[PDB]
């Protein structure tokens, strides 16, 4: 029923780089669902105290939200466009795997990911 520490965000060691497929992840695709009307669930890691979800870290053992891919994207934590890609899939499949078919949030992943789609499709060719 407590929250875990969040996904990590800083590692000094961890190497980095900054891209042309990363800029887009963060100014086409993060930016386009974070001001999207369905972000705000998915805008900080769960909070199971808050939301009353005691079994949440239970059942989800991989958990990441758009508050920390923005962290990751800002702060650049990224070595590449794919390290991103698998947080939003990651995201979305927590939603999936913890609530119901149709269940409020299902639908508010299910239209965020159909923009993430959309992006991905368009991802730039790597300079
Ligand atoms: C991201 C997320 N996923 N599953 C959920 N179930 N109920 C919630 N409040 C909730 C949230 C915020």
């Amino acid at each position: 029923s407590m929250n875990p520490p969040p996904p990590e965000t800083s590692n000094p060691n961890k190497p980095k780089r900054q891209t042309n497929q990363l800029q887009y992840l963060l100014r086409v695709v993060l930016k386009t669902l974070w001001k999207h009307q369905f972000a705000w669930p998915f805008q900080q890691p769960v909070d199971a105290v808050k939301l009353n979800l005691p079994d949440y870290y239970k059942i989800i053992k991989t958990p990441m939200d758009m508050g920390t891919i923005k962290k990751r994207l800002e702060n650049n934590y990224y070595w590449n466009a794919q390290e991103c890609i698998q947080d939003f899939n990651t995201m979305f499949t927590n939603c999936y795997i913890y609530n119901k078919p149709g269940d409020d949030i299902v639908l508010m992943a299910e239209a965020l990911e159909k923009l993430f789609l959309q992006k991905i499709n368009e991802l730039p060719t790597e300079e």
